[PDB]
C-alpha cells in the first residue's frame, strides 16, 4: 500500500506557481517508477544557482551512480554553438533498473541588462525535455519517433532517446512591445518539420513568462499545454536566451534555448545594477533579473523590501553570512545601500550597491525643470575614512538633492555632509537615452575627514546613473575613484518632488 501526501488543486497551482521565479537556469530529474508505483510525475525541480557554464547540473551525482553501475554518461548542453546559455542533458544511456537514469536543464549567465531597442529580432536554436512515466496512459509499446519499446511507461522519454530526429527551436522577439513568439518543431532524417509547440510570452525586465501550446493533443507525450513557461535573456545585450517549460500535469519537462544573427543592433539598458568594492573602489556587474527590490547573491535571492525608511537584511547563502542596508521605502523602482559578509564581528568584502529598473527611453520627458530629493552612501579614504550613510533627515542628514532639466538635457546634483549646509559633492550630468554621465567635485579645498587633521580633494570624478520607473520619477547613481591622494566610492538616489 502506497501512501502519499494527498495534493489539492490549490496546492498543485502553487508549485507550479513558484517555478516561475526567475533564476539563472533550472533541471529537473529524469522520472523513474519504483517497482511499487505505476507513475512517476515529474516532481523535483530545482534552480541552478552556480554561475559556470562549464558546470552540468548534477551530472556529478549522476556520474557517481553510473559508474557504481558500470554505466555510460553523456552530457548534450549545445556548447559548441551558445555562448551564454547552456541547455540539454545529462544521461546514463546504457540506462536500465531502478537506478537514476540523469537530468533535464536550462541555465544562463550574464542575465541581460541591455534589450536591442525595438523590431523583431529572430533567435534560433535548440530544445529537449523529459516526459514523466506512466503504465496506466496512452502510450503504445511501439513509438516511431524513439527508440525502443515502451518509451515513457516505467521511465520518462528524453529527446536523447529520439530516432534520427532533431529538435529545433525559433523565437521571434518584439521588442516595441515586449512580447515573444516561438515554435519548438521536429526535424526528421528526411529534413522533413514538425511542429510540436507554439509559445507565446511577455517580456519584463530580461524575463519571459507564457505559455506553450501543444499541436496535437492526440500525441502520447508531447501532447499537453503548459501555462508555465518562463526564461530570460542572456549575455550583456541579449544575445541568447534559455527557458523551460511544464506540462499542466506535470507530464513533460522541457528546456529550450536560442541565440540570435550577427547584424548589430542598437540597444538600451533596461537595468542597473553593480556594486563598488570599498577596499579596491573598484566596480563590478551583479545579476539581476528586472526587480530592483531583489538582491542576486550567488543566485539566490535577497528581498531588500521592508517597512523602515531603510532596511537591514541578513540572509546565509552558501555558508557565507550577509547583510546588506537597503534604501529605501520611499523608492519603488531602486534600491541601493551597504554590502558585506558578516565575520560575526566585523565585515568581510564591503561594498556599495546599485539597482534600479531603468525608464523607458520614450517615456523620459522631453521638457521641464523636476527637483528630486533622497539620500546617499559613501566612503572617502586618504588616511583616515570618511563616510556617509542613508537617513531621512531632509533638514541637515545626508541629504541629496537634484536639478533636472528635461529641456537642456542637464542635471545638477549635490551630496550633503550631515548637519553640513554646503555641499561635499557637486554633480554635474549630461542626459542621454533613459541615463546620464558626468563629473563629480569637491570644492576647491575639499571637506574636512572629521572636527591637521588631512581633508578630500577631488577633480572630475566620472558619474554614472540612469532615470528610474514609468515616468523617471526616480533617479539614481554611483561613482569611484582609488588614488594615493584618496579614495572614493559613492552611491545615491533620489525621488522626484512636487510643490505644495
Amino acid at each position: 500500500v502506497n501512501y502519499t501526501d494527498e495534493e489539492t488543486q490549490k496546492r498543485k497551482k502553487e508549485e507550479l506557481d513558484k517555478l516561475m521565479e526567475p533564476a539563472l537556469g533550472y533541471v529537473t530529474k529524469i522520472p523513474v517508477n519504483i517497482p511499487s508505483v505505476r507513475k512517476t510525475e515529474i516532481s523535483e525541480i530545482d534552480t541552478v544557482t552556480d554561475e559556470s557554464l562549464s558546470l552540468v547540473p548534477n551530472e556529478d551525482k549522476l556520474r557517481t551512480i553510473a559508474n557504481e553501475n558500470y554505466g555510460s554518461v553523456v552530457t548534450k548542453s549545445g556548447s559548441n554553438t551558445m555562448n551564454f546559455v547552456r541547455s540539454g542533458y545529462t544521461i546514463d544511456v546504457v540506462h536500465y533498473g531502478l537506478r537514476d537514469k540523469g537530468y533535464v536543464y536550462y541555465k544562463g549567465v550574464h542575465p541581460s541588462k541591455e534589450l536591442p531597442k525595438g523590431n523583431i529580432i529572430v533567435y534560433q536554436g535548440e530544445w529537449d525535455f523529459t516526459s514523466n512515466a506512466d503504465l496506466d496512459a496512452k502510450r503504445p509499446n511501439y513509438n516511431p519517433e524513439f527508440n525502443g519499446a515502451g518509451a515513457g511507461q516505467r521511465v520518462g522519454v528524453t529527446s536523447a532517446d529520439a530516432k534520427e530526429r532533431t529538435y529545433i527551436s525559433k523565437f521571434n522577439i518584439d521588442f516595441s512591445n515586449k512580447k515573444l513568439n516561438g515554435q519548438l518543431l521536429t526535424k526528421t532524417k528526411e529534413n522533413q518539420e514538425k511542429l510540436r509547440y507554439t509559445v507565446e510570452a511577455n517580456i519584463s525586465g530580461n524575463r519571459f513568462r507564457g505559455k506553450a501550446t501543444a499541436t496535437d493533443k492526440t500525441d502520447p507525450i508531447l501532447g499537453k499545454d503548459s501555462e508555465h513557461l518562463e526564461g530570460g535573456l542572456y549575455g550583456p545585450k541579449s544575445e541568447e536566451l534559455a527557458g523551460k517549460f511544464v506540462a499542466h500535469d506535470k507530464s513533460l519537462f522541457a528546456v529550450f534555448s536560442g541565440k540570435r544573427g550577427n547584424d548589430v543592433l542598437e540597444t538600451v539598458k533596461i537595468i542597473d545594477a553593480s556594486k563598488i568594492d570599498l577596499t579596491t573602489f573598484e566596480s563590478s556587474e551583479l545579476n539581476n533579473f528586472g526587480n530592483a527590490n531583489v538582491l542576486i547573491i550567488d543566485g539566490q535571492k535577497i528581498d531588500l523590501a521592508g517597512a523602515d525608511f531603510k532596511n537591514r537584511k541578513t540572509v546565509d547563502i552558501n555558508g557565507k553570512t550577509m547583510v546588506a542596508i537597503a534604501c529605501c521605502s520611499n523608492l519603488e523602482y531602486m534600491k541601493f545601500g551597504q554590502l558585506w559578509q558578516k565575520e560575526g564581528e566585523q565585515t568581510k568584502d564591503n561594498s556599495l550597491f546599485l539597482q534600479g529598473e531603468r525608464t523607458a527611453t520614450d517615456k523620459i520627458p522631453v521638457g521641464g525643470n523636476y527637483k528630486y530629493v533622497g539620500t546617499w552612501d559613501a566612503l572617502v579614504s586618504k588616511g583616515t575614512n570618511w563616510v556617509a550613510e542613508a537617513d531621512n533627515n531632509r533638514e541637515s542628514g545626508y541629504r541629496s538633492e537634484f536639478d533636472v532639466n528635461f529641456g537642456d538635457k542637464k542635471v545638477s546634483g549635490k551630496l550633503f555632509d550631515k548637519g553640513g549646509i554646503v555641499p561635499v559633492f557637486m554633480i554635474n550630468a549630461d542626459i542621454k537615452g533613459n541615463g546620464f554621465t558626468g563629473t563629480a567635485n569637491t570644492t576647491d579645498t575639499g571637506f574636512a575627514l572629521d572636527s591637521q587633521h588631512g581633508n578630500a580633494v577631488f577633480s572630475d570624478i566620472k558619474v554614472n546613473g540612469g532615470f528610474y520607473g514609468p515616468t523617471a520619477g526616480e533617479l539614481g547613481g554611483q561613482f569611484h575613484h582609488k588614488s594615493d591622494n584618496g579614495s572614493v566610492g559613492a552611491v545615491f538616489g533620489a525621488k522626484r518632488q512636487i510643490e505644495k
